């Protein structure tokens, strides 16, 4: 049989994966190693595993090529390599990147600074006007770079419009997928051409891996793979980390349906109380791009962003006085985590320059888990009824 | 007390390391974790560990740096991510970088064809000549790039005086100590600014982790972590790879000696057989810059090459004859290992362009073991009888 | 606050950790170390960690005890070391055991050969029958061992009503809780004075740990750590098994709600096929003792048994059909387990004998796994329709 | 070939170990597996690996098999298990054993409570007058235990004699070879029937696993596996332990070697120094039993004891005044371990009672490790200086 055949979580759980042959062994079993050995010169010449490969990490990278319904999956040692080796694979000196502005904090920092000096020059757009992601176009673009769910008011990018958009331009989509996970949204099946994750977040899903997985077409992916890593960045997962991450990713579909029920009725809890004054969760028919959230997300994810009335002390005394919710600035774990980016992360950073970053002295972003949500929702209208 | 007051072995042991206060366990913790916590608003504010660093490989890079005479160190996901990390931070487009030609074979990829597609121009020049060296720097060069002793001869570079060179042009001085350790040899001690290791080799010794390391300045150090791993290469290494890494370096002192003499014995054996037309190994006194080994290296290394009688036939023979020794292209591993380049990793490769790389269709490289030396002997001996 | 207070997923999340004071790391460190140090010599003579305990463990224990609502819990290298460190530590030659005889089968050898050999006596009685439990206490008996629900017919025994007789007769009950984990029956709640678990099944979950777990009064855990553990069985867990059983638990919630959802509408189908004679699940209606089950369990579990048309061959020709559901002998994994006793495991067994024992020629086993249950559903279907 | 041929050496590094024939993977890959899954109902039946094996625990097993010149070993979840499984499996209610009384603690609680309350009776004699364990063998007598060299004042039993009498009265000898490792002396060769280790100790070698081995004949191996483990303690070692296990034995040549190099200057030095009355080292010809321990042992070992002028408060001031040396009641770790058992470990012990066990109040323990030995030599002076 062929696991691409059968229903979601049944990929999940066995996709990429077999029992050992050699001993039965059902779990992956854990390759720790660098050196692999030959049995002869003539074996020595014919593979030339070689530990740009690994049995371990080749495992996860077919379930996810399954589960993102792409050709090969590519592991790395974090979710910001995956972007790089991506990136700097795909791209060289005079070469023209689009991408949104809208996009996680290093991966700014990587097209901002990083890639021009290395000649590359990137445009940054807004990219919920797909017009914006046209007229930024120029006949050196080889690559449209999208996020979404987008930080850090949750807001979204149309994948198959942006697709059509830069393949009639002749440019790939690259999508970071990471918020979402291939549970709640596939964006190669939207016409994407390679996904990038970071697997630290919802893949793993237990808060103890810093990883990334690059998905797409085989051509690709070797390229990626035998150039990228091999010759640029270095950027390998370890076969521990992989077996990790195995591990973790064979419960994504419960954890994401508990993770996404929990945050809907936080995200509505929080829209009925008089101290909150936004709410942004692309599972409220409020949301400004709600329809398009609908038919490109069978979930509406696991992450929240709201704002609190009295801005900056406000939400300082607010996540100051949350007990069950832990303060800090990762996502996708099974604890609720939570952060008030203009006291904590970006409390050096100019109140306007926030601002225009969409950054407001309230905001408060929740990455909801695996509690029981009467005790979250009690715990936030706690803090909140105190901050207040 | 301070660990850089106490002898070499007791700072392999012990630097870098300490009971852990909290509970006294006195093996590093494996702080496998992704996510840290902050205790309030302005402690979240105050650190902004992260995850651009981590106790248990904090832990590693400081004993490092202490057994290299750095001021610090980086821990990365590979050998190759050590050495791109630390010249895509160094350098821009525009910028030059001189290497030498006898360099690790996926290091030749990255400056032959990755740099030079990101504006970055590399001259590679023969640095056992250090005056080729001089003749190659330009007003644009940043760095000089060496690796001693070198593939595939175990040639050497003077690593003093080329440090001299460099620094009178006004340029840094970068060496690849992996197949010395610092237990062998320790560039900054003669004047190299950045050493840079694969510990995939004799550092962890094991053959069971794929990482690399980085030391120097902190305030190079500091740039190589926010910028080149943060924003460019993504290449962290995992806390459990640093876990086994400072558990494999405990015994880096030890391993060293045996490797070294059992390496210089078996040296010994193959000098002394009319089947083996050549050996290379700096503990020979035949070896061509033996005397600037002696000043450099405080032992000779644990790897060996020599020519077997009857090219690449008998090469062939031999390594198909080899019972004990496993064939395989890492080295520094507790096991003895062995490969003929021109039957196995170098067979697509024309015979010309091979003789021009240094490699004769009888070389044999041998990375000496932790083994029995007679059975090492034995076994060899047992293989060049068969294959001549 | 006190996590004792909190909803159920909130406990499974959260109890037992804490982010490391020390780090903030939100993970439990793996503490590896066998060894650990003293600051001073009074230091030394006052704890006098030790390594009978570790911090790892330690969370995992205060996580299963609050789970269980005991006090105290005990990690052991397995669930049989958890049930024999028990009896061990409560038992010594002249004492006496009432047993179920619907045990599962190491714990029927250790109480059937070992125990005798020890000078300790052993009388086995159907406990869905309370009266014989009554009927066979001895002034020497010490404790009153059962399983709940039961192999092989998934038959179930009063909890309540047998605490209640063996507490009138001076015994404790101990209570295997294995097939229901705490999330779905909590033995001392209803009067049990021990739970122990083999942590190999669902609270692990991902079938990667072998460990067991025992949890009661701190009066009884301190005997069976210092006495039983250091003096008797030497059975502890390693800290790496306890944090990968860390991890596993913190999704027990929503994989036993998936499980036992997936397991119901299987054991219907089942119910509804003309070539199943039996089906054997808490969760039908026409289960012997299906109110029983609905008082004490809050779920009826993962697991099923059932009786194929057409006896052993019929059972043999199924399982050799199966394409989705693997072949062994352990259950409560991610991956739907699927075993025939009587041509698997008992197949050297008399049939005759295997029929007393309730393992009909035609008993299939079903360990249901986390897949679409349509793909299982469909699996069988296939399979059930091969062999009939 | 056949590793049981090849030097010592050779055999620690490869016994037991073979690259993974499936993959080549040169490490045993760790099989961190519960479940393991059949092709067919007839390979079921056919095996009944099964978890009371695993692949990597086989390798470890095997290569101390090897190491010991027994049959067959089993690995164990800890020193005390390796012991206990052992005596279990051997001894039933009216059996007796003979023990030396000069043994480890834990070991002599499991004696001398434990086992009579199973009906099993243990004397107790001074196992360095062989004479005295002939005088106390009975008709029923299955057992004869020892340990050497013995806590701690590191006095010798001769093995070779007392196998010779225990035979004779139709006895099996255990020897528990924890303090010396194969590599320093190997009980098997000289008669003995069983021998047992803490692989804690020097075999793993690395202070991060509780671990046990039991190596034998072929018979009593399985009688221990398949009933002491299976139906008894159920102590069994997990994968990762073994694993690292397996690494941390690698190195256990050089690692003992230099143990022992060092532990002869150190053991010279406090024989030199005026406020040390007394040394314990079988390395010192003052030894009582210096010829015996030339006969019988490789090397000296890693241990030594030593007796600090002004008793109890000298040894209080002089480990607590150690820079170097850590604080720990553990042994055969890589760094230097220092205890003071009359301040530390035995202080709630009456002084006569204390004497009575050979424990001074003056004595210390220490365990010498990797360190350079004049950096261990100096902080002993240091401390010795300070603390008279
Ligand atoms: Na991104
Ligand atoms: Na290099
Ligand atoms: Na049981
Ligand atoms: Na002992």
């Amino acid at each position: 049989s062929d696991c691409r055949t059968y229903g979601f979580n049944t990929q999940i759980v066995h996709a990429g994966q077999q029992p050992d042959p050699s001993t039965g062994a059902l779990s992956t079993p854990i390759f720790q190693t660098s050196t692999f050995v030959f049995d002869s010169a003539e074996q020595g010449a014919a593979r030339f595993y070689t530990r740009l490969g690994n049995p371990t990490t080749d495992a996860l990278e077919k379930k996810l090529a399954v589960l993102e319904r792409g050709e090969a999956g590519l592991a790395t040692a974090s979710g910001i390599s995956a972007i790089t080796t991506t990136l700097l694979t795909l791209c060289q000196q005079g070469d023209h990147i689009v991408s949104a502005s809208a996009i996680y904090g290093c991966t700014h920092a990587f097209l901002s600074h990083s890639m021009p000096k290395f000649g590359i020059n990137v445009s940054f757009v807004d990219a919920a006007k797909p017009e914006e992601i046209r007229a930024a176009m120029r006949p050196e673009t080889k690559v449209v770079y999208i996020e979404t769910p987008a930080n850090p008011t949750l807001s979204l990018v149309d994948i198959e419009t942006v697709a059509g958009i830069a393949h009639q331009q002749g440019a790939l989509l690259v999508v970071d997928n990471t918020f979402m996970s291939p549970y709640c949204q596939q964006p190669l099946q939207l016409g994407a051409d390679i996904v990038v994750h970071s697997v630290t977040k919802y893949i793993n899903g237990h808060g103890d891996v810093i990883g990334g997985i690059i998905v797409g077409k085989q051509e690709f992916i070797d390229q990626a793979r035998f150039v990228g890593l091999k010759d640029i960045t270095g950027g390998c997962m370890s076969p521990f980390n992989a077996w990790l991450t195995l591990r973790g990713v064979k419960t994504l579909g419960i954890r994401m349906e508990r993770h996404c029920e929990n945050a809907l009725k936080i995200a509505r809890f929080l829209e009925g109380h008089p101290s909150i004054t936004r709410v942004y969760y692309p599972g409220l028919s409020s949301h400004p791009q709600y329809e398009l959230g609908q038919r490109q997300m069978s979930l509406p994810g696991g992450i929240i962003s709201f704002e609190i009335a009295g801005g900056l002390e406000a939400g300082r005394r607010m996540i100051n006085s949350v007990e069950l919710c832990l303060l800090a600035v990762s996502l996708g774990d099974t604890e609720t985590l939570i952060q008030h980016p203009a006291s904590m992360t970006h409390s050096p950073v100019a109140p306007e320059e926030r601002l225009k970053a969409g950054i407001t002295d309230g905001l408060i972003r929740l990455s909801v888990g695996l509690e029981d949500p009467e005790d979250i929702i009690n715990d936030l209208e706690h803090a909140i009824r105190k901050a207040t």
